[PDB]
């Protein structure tokens, strides 16, 4: 019935290189700021109101097409999005796309170009709508994938053009279900991943073609869990990746493909653990990245190939903080007055 | 009526991390060779035959849902193609999209996960057919977009989606045309980016979402040209890289997207030369790797982040070096014979 600290910005990599981040006010409105340049350490545009009224997390996706688009829970609990009406240029309106939904919204396109919305209903089982044709309006009808869940969902596609959805069942364990083709409305049964986790899941793929989940444990430490075989099960054990945390993990991939953990920790610093060496190499231990956070990080790896990590400050500010040669930046402030607006916590 | 000499191998980073290669052996058949294992060094499998009999180099494009597709001219000068069954797994027989057409085949997928493939025709127009729906067959008819050319086309996309031709026209200037929307077949008129190019056009996307275009010029420097605003004219003037190069130049980004260009010497050797300091930063002088090579290099960023580069040995088999922490490791021997099977010499 409750989840570690989440996460409270959406951020990408954006068609142009430049770093963008969406959050929501006290006002519940949504936020949003972007680099200027595409270069670690541009300056920001600082922050300017997309409008809005949420009650989920705003999640950003990018359309095949390169245009920006936000999907939230309105406070009518319908799905609702706003997008980019060119990747250079202004937004739409809110508009609503029906139903009535629990959690944040999941989003991923498929292979064929088509966005596919994922989000929890009033039942507790997963729904799912999907534009009609590429990076475009209209949409299809709500239909139901069934399960109960109890986080966030997170959905990713396998190596193979299969979207895959994964999220914490009423036992706690992991839980996911999966596309058995691309573009398709054929879709497995759940199965469980086992495990007990305490935040919402993370989902990634590795350089080699192999979703890794990523959650925090019973015992607060961070654990994960993997396709053993490209885009196919069966999956490893789970695999304790140590440290104590206080917030959800974030996840990210350096340039060279190693996977890098970020977490609050028990001093309410920022901390990482990362593969060392490469993709295929150990993890370090959990070290330091200083600060004094209120929410999880969020880490993105910009067009510069370094990773850069958000996090709200004890002020309710955004602050960043980016890879260097030698170590990491200074935390620096981007403003703002942020509230975690998840639709679980 | 001719132009530098080509790369004889295609080459792709594929779903699963590992390099695979393509290239034409002496009777004719197209044979390909892959990484064992996701990582810069790993052993290969050796060559094996896809048979075939192809009039041009086979080109391999990578479809929405992973799996491998190779175009080739065949020897009644139709596009032939064939496919991975599965991203894991084996290979259709060689089939047929009839046409007749005069160059290599340049390939692109359209935001909505449909292959679209172009090449010269017997005209020296530039023809074009595009799978009907994502990954998959059948294909359209053929068509037209004009056009008169004297060098093998090559495709990209517009960070905005849009998919975009260049090639060398009958006045030895770089010319293109263009996609006006994603997914379309409303195309815009054939326009000059002038110049004098003696070879094979290469393009690219920077990280800030801009085609730049590298070709070697009428003094046998490398000459590049880009997009001043991400998807969108103005075209920069042609600047010069410097250097006397005697093979078409390859292209790739290092995995902080500094660009890196490759091309043989007037000592035979493998040169290079790449951005320094960011995406944004100047290009360094031209330095040697060394190596015999008798084709134009073929370079792409494996699954460790780090630059391999192909070449035809005096031995004819292919050779490999790749970047290492210091330095770039000494030029190995992958064996095969291996011919220019380019449709345009
Ligand atoms: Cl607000
Ligand atoms: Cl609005
Ligand atoms: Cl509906
Ligand atoms: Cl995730
Ligand atoms: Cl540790
Ligand atoms: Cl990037
Ligand atoms: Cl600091
Ligand atoms: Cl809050
Ligand atoms: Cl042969
Ligand atoms: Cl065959
Ligand atoms: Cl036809
Ligand atoms: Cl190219
Ligand atoms: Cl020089
Ligand atoms: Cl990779
Ligand atoms: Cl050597
Ligand atoms: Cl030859
Ligand atoms: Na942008
Ligand atoms: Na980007
Ligand atoms: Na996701
Ligand atoms: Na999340
Ligand atoms: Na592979
Ligand atoms: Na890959
Ligand atoms: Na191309
Ligand atoms: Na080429």
């Amino acid at each position: 019935s409750t989840i570690a600290l989440s996460e409270i910005v959406s951020v990408v990599n954006t068609s142009d290189g430049r770093l963008e981040v969406f959050g929501v006010g006290t006002d519940k409105a949504v936020w949003h700021n972007r680099q200027m340049a595409p270069h670690t350490g541009s300056p920001w545009s600082g922050w300017s109101s997309l409008k809005g009224q949420v009650t989920s997390k705003p999640v950003v996706y990018i359309n095949t097409d390169g245009r920006l688009e936000v999907f939230a829970r309105g406070t009518d609990n319908a799905l609702w999005h706003i997008w980019q009406t060119a990747t250079n240029a202004g937004w739409s309106n809110w508009q609503s796309l029906g139903g009535v939904i629990t959690s944040n919204p999941a989003i991923y396109a498929n292979t064929d170009g088509r966005l596919e919305v994922f989000a929890r209903g009033a039942d507790n089982a997963l729904w799912h709508i999907s534009q009609t044709t590429a990076h475009s309006g209209p949409w299809s009808s709500w239909a139901s994938l069934n399960g109960v869940i109890t986080s966030n969902p997170t959905v990713h596609i396998n190596s193979d053009g299969r979207l895959e959805v994964f999220a914490r069942g009423t036992d706690n364990a992991l839980w996911h279900i999966w596309q058995t083709a691309p573009d398709s409305n054929l879709w497995s049964s759940w199965e469980s991943l086992n495990g007990i986790i305490t935040s919402d899941p993370v989902v990634i793929d590795t350089a080699d073609g192999r979703l890794e989940v990523f959650a925090r444990g019973a015992d607060n430490a961070l654990w994960h869990i993997w396709q053993t075989i490209s885009h196919s099960g069966p999956w490893s054990g789970w695999q304790s990746l140590n440290g104590v945390i206080t917030s959800a993990p974030a996840v990210a991939k350096n340039c060279d493909n190693r996977l890098e953990a970020f977490a609050r920790g028990t001093d309410n610093a920022l901390w990482h653990t990362w593969q060392t060496v490469s993709h295929s190499g150990p993890w370090s231990s959990w070290q330091s990245l200083n600060g004094v956070i209120t929410s999880a990080p969020t880490a993105v790896r910009d067009a510069d190939g370094r990773l850069e990590v958000f996090a709200r400050g004890t002020d309710n500010a955004l602050w960043l903080t980016w890879q260097t040669a030698s170590s990491w930046s200074p935390w620096i402030s981007l403003g703002g007055v942020l509230i975690d607006a998840s639709a679980i916590k």
